[PDB]
DNA sequence: GCCGGTTAACCGGC
DNA sequence: GCCGGTTAACCGGC
């Protein structure tokens, strides 16, 4: 991780911060931290984007584009869909998309950090975030390994807890941990809530022992049996209660 | 619908609103239908104020006085217990955005509201599985004519600072062919249509409706598990061992 | 403690 | 046309 090593700084600067009254916009607090103390490295994902294509003028069409991002496994991640890319250009630039894979990106010398801010009141019941698709996540897995692309991009969560404080929202902690150092067969899918891994990055265990493959081929391994297991549910939960109303 | 009779007042107010880049829905509602038209939570508040002689929220669940709409509408049991005058319930989550409650009958209404210059996206109405359970209750309370559930869908594109609605449109969930409904599984398991594309050619009893969606609720909930196989771990075996 | 369903719409494949 | 996956977190049952 780029963060990491001024992540301590991070956790103090952001810790008293203030937004007008939910939490979302303390992700742009994030983004303006980073961009004052790693500069070079940091980016939106749409102006990762838009700084791709503007260097390639030449470079038209959505086929040609995508040949820009040189992986398949990030041009997964990070790309927008055909039509987006083909009619891009300097006068209609990529502006910030709902869906999205990561909030900002770290790069230097072509290794990527994906970074996805998770904002969290923490006056409220406790109820774990969507943190992303468990399906998008085995779909990088796959193409990871098809491609063996197992040192070029690492997955990263910080989370902003706040509480409303009079008339602003205020930051009281944060918390940071990667993805792939997380045991996989411990991460929770919640197949109703759009199918998202959820946890608090705070609860994030972090002690991995493998390669980045392992990892990759063990959360395969349990997506596919979370799924077989959610297939069975289905019948126990959707079908089998209200079967008495209709037979 | 209390709305539809008057849908025509609705929809020449708003055709040419502007928003700053639509609850102006509620405003207009609550200033042509005063006594009827609330927010949810204001019902909520409204509901407890006036029986102040009532507490806890075994108590007050009953002053919904029947099971489904408490199901429908009730906030959660601590959040009930601990409302007070000075402790009133805000905007939430919630399942409808505005109430028309006249004679002892409800209209729930969700406004959906739509970016009409982007490709057409049919977003989520209402969960499936939420449905399932009314239905349900519907069923076992006999409560058959008591609510309906309605959409306003306001059309809008962006025009200088600020958002337009260049349209509307109004439709009845309980006037669809409950077989044409759209269950998005992934998508929270809700079902998904634009207000001007829902058929409302239903021509049965309410009670018929609610067998018939109980009976395609459950039909689609085990396509969806087949369809699990197939999309979440078919296409992943390869890789593992 | 443990658990998982719901709201807002929204992009783009073939 | 037809089809369906993703982002934002968030609430309250035993
Ligand atoms: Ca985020
Ligand atoms: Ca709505
Ligand atoms: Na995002
Ligand atoms: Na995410
Ligand atoms: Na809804």
């Amino acid at each position: 991780s780029f963060i990491k090593p001024i992540y301590q700084d991070i956790n103090s600067i952001l810790i008293g911060q203030k937004v007008k009254r939910a939490g979302e916009p303390f992700e742009k607090l994030v983004y303006k931290f980073l961009k004052e103390n790693l500069s070079d490295l940091t980016f939106k994902q749409y102006e990762y984007l838009n700084d791709l294509f503007m260097k390639n003028p030449a470079i038209i069409g959505h086929e040609a584009r995508y040949k820009l991002f040189n992986s398949p496994t990030l041009l997964f991640l990070l790309s927008r869909g055909k039509a987006a890319t083909e009619n891009w250009s300097i006068e209609n630039l990529f502006e910030e998309k709902q869906n999205d894979t990561a909030d900002i990106l770290l790069v230097k010398d072509q290794f990527y950090e994906l970074l996805d801010v998770k904002t969290r009141n923490i006056s409220k019941s406790a109820f774990a975030p969507n943190i992303i698709s468990a399906y998008k996540l085995a779909q990088t897995c796959a193409k990871m390994i098809d491609n063996k692309e197992f040192d070029l991009f690492d997955i990263n969560y910080l989370e902003v807890d706040w509480e409303l404080n009079g008339e602003d929202l205020v930051c009281v902690s944060t918390s940071f941990a990667e993805l792939f150092k997380s045991e996989p067969s411990e991460l929770y899918i919640n197949w109703a809530a759009a199918m998202q891994i959820q946890f608090h990055v705070r609860d994030l265990d972090q002690g991995f022992n493998g390669t980045r493959e392992e990892w990759a081929k063990s959360y395969l391994k349990h997506f596919v049996t979370q799924a077989e297991q959610r297939a069975i549910s289905m019948i126990d939960k959707f079908v089998k209660p209200f079967k008495k109303y209709i037979l």
